[PDB]
């Protein structure tokens, strides 16, 4: 099957225009129809676009679907942004019986200034090593909007297994914090030169690295 | 045009069978295919049923779709109910003029067992101390239910400033995780013999202690 690649997040202030892209990994974007679903936090999904650019009745003309054959993408363009437009947006298409959804885009209608995350990566604590645990923690604090993507490297290879990332929560400064932790065994930790935690926010990626040391 | 009516919520104990109905307001349930989506907190939805009763790869066979033409409904039936099945469920169908979703059913799995937190306390990294910061993190994981309280100590004394604890979130093991972080200056960290993180959950307290290094 093909994938549909959406940006993890977008933001803009009220009244502005935002575009959300949906890139088809293989085949022709024009070969099958693209739908867009809005899911407001705590709500059921709603279709805002079907068949690339058709609006269901009740969906404001502020929402526009398009297809860019040159880039093999679909886009949802929302003009005149309102606070009610804050939601996850999903694109969806198919090859044959295989329905393919995008990973979803969080749209934030800015309610406060943007803030870039503080990122701190901690190597295993002495105590946990004695319980046969080498959990690493990546603390991510003081950010806005509340949407982040976290990726871990063992040396330069993506890690998949043993990653958990908490749902960002607003702290006492009204900015978001979260932690990602990678539950390594001491064997895994020592068996690599270094581990890295990459945090993506508002399309800038920061990275921190830790390594077994002599102390 | 039509709507799909689902129960707002259903509850059941492990091992039992739960049924979630989806009633089509207008036109025949059998005129168009029904899909079912599962969605866990802070995650994107997944397909559990398509074309009324087909299970995707990797969906447990405990999930069964059906159609009842006489009550003009579709049902998702979950057998041998597991804690991991706690989620929102959405039915979805079509009418050429739109893709239509149900309002969603929140399924609660009753009688989940109390689970004590794993607590790991990380002293400041050499790298953050070099950048003039001395944040500690207390990683709290695998606890149920999803409520903790955290107190910090500098030596034996209560820490009254610089503490933040994230809102617990449910992780892939269906238990909660949170981090408490204390934002010390390097001078504060080095001025004490130790700092401690005390995690209380269901009346039981776990305490961890870290001290400045010697290298
Ligand atoms: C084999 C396929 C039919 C199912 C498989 N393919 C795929 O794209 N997913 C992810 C998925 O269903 N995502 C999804 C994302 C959003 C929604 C929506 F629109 F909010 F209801 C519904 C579904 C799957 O679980």
């Amino acid at each position: 099957n093909f994938m549909l690649n959406q940006p993890h997040s977008v933001s803009e202030s009220p009244g502005k225009t935002v575009t959300i892209s949906c890139t088809r990994s293989s085949g022709n974007i024009d070969s099958n129809y693209v739908q867009w679903y809005q899911q407001r936090p705590g709500s059921a999904p709603i279709t805002v676009i079907y068949e690339d650019n058709q609006r269901p009745s009740g969906v404001p003309d502020r929402f526009a679907g398009s297809i860019d054959r040159s880039s093999n993408s679909a886009s949802l363009t929302i003009s005149g942004l309102k606070t009610e437009d804050e939601a996850d947006y999903y694109c969806q298409s198919y090859d044959a019986r295989n329905v393919v959804f995008g990973g979803g885009t969080r749209l934030t209608v800015l309610g406060q200034p943007k803030a870039a995350p503080s990122v701190t990566l901690f190597p295993p604590s002495s105590e946990e090593l004695q319980a046969n645990k080498a959990t690493l923690v990546c603390l991510i604090s003081d950010f806005y909007p509340g949407a982040v993507t976290v990726a871990w490297k063992a040396d330069s290879s993506p890690v998949k297994a043993g990653v958990e990332t908490t749902t960002p929560s607003k702290q006492s400064n009204n900015k978001y914090a979260a932690s990602s932790y990678l539950s390594l065994t001491p064997e895994q930790w020592k068996s690599h030169k270094s581990y890295s935690c990459q945090v993506t926010h508002e399309g800038s990626t920061v990275e921190k690295t830790v390594a077994p040391t002599e102390c």
